């Protein structure tokens, strides 16, 4: 079956290197959609592999609309036009570590396998989210409606659905995944950038913004300088 990919962004240039990962690392992705409201970045040619998708073309509700909500366009990404039944969700931060397989994400069976959850790229399913929204219409309902992230809002891809899944047997733990959290605000946090890219050992990491201590200038030079190397090869879609 066909796995496509979503990520959110809004306007480093994280999401290019978390595209080159794709690119590099997850070669059997078919379509990427950037769920965006945002001008698309200067970097980024038209190929027909990416999709920008704006809220408005793919929400239930155009009341919900304007949204500045990452947990609203969440609760309504199975509604994405063309996106194939099995997919996997990720934000622009989150990164594919090394060449993985699809297995990592899908059994050949079609079940889902979710890290536990650790801030990596989820697999989900069309059907089943729809089933959920069926299920819960009052929460996928406020939850699209919020225009700002809530303390109402349902925890859809990184943490209901997996609980959903799990329970209804569509969902299995993936219990062989190597994760690393890198806070690119502490000092601590770079210091690990040499070791991975040097040594390398994980499947996915995350470069998480914290309180921060590392002035932001020297921060995005170091940030930038890890990933330029560690993702060298510029993908189809970079003009």
């Amino acid at each position: 079956f066909d796995i496509d990919m979503v990520f959110s962004w809004v306007d480093i240039d994280e999401l290019k290197y978390a595209l080159r990962s794709v690119n590099m690392f997850a070669p059997w992705i078919r379509r990427i959609f950037i769920a965006t409201d945002s001008t698309p970045p200067p970097w980024l040619a038209e190929h027909p592999k990416i999709t920008i998708v704006r809220a408005e073309d793919h929400f239930s509700d155009r009341s919900a609309l304007p949204t500045y909500n990452s947990h609203a366009v969440e609760s309504q990404l199975h509604h994405i036009p063309g996106l194939s039944e099995h997919f996997l969700y990720s934000n622009d931060d989150m990164f594919f570590g090394r060449p993985l397989k699809a297995s990592m994400f899908f059994s050949p069976g079609g079940v889902t396998r979710f890290i536990e959850l650790e801030h990596t790229a989820v697999p989900l399913r069309k059907s089943v989210l729809i089933e959920m929204e069926r299920e819960f219409p009052e929460e996928f309902a406020r939850t699209a409606a919020s225009p700002f992230r809530s303390d109402t809002d349902i925890s859809v891809t990184n943490s209901f659905y997996h609980y959903y899944a799990l329970m209804t047997g569509r969902a299995v733990p993936q219990e062989k995944a190597k994760v690393l959290y890198v806070d690119t605000t502490s000092y601590a946090g770079l210091r690990l950038l040499p070791k991975l890219r040097k040594h390398r050992g994980y499947d996915f990491f995350c470069l998480n913004d914290g309180f921060p201590e590392v002035p932001a200038a020297q921060r995005a030079e170091r940030v930038v300088s890890f990933l330029e190397r560690y993702f060298p090869i510029p993908a189809p879609w970079e003009k």
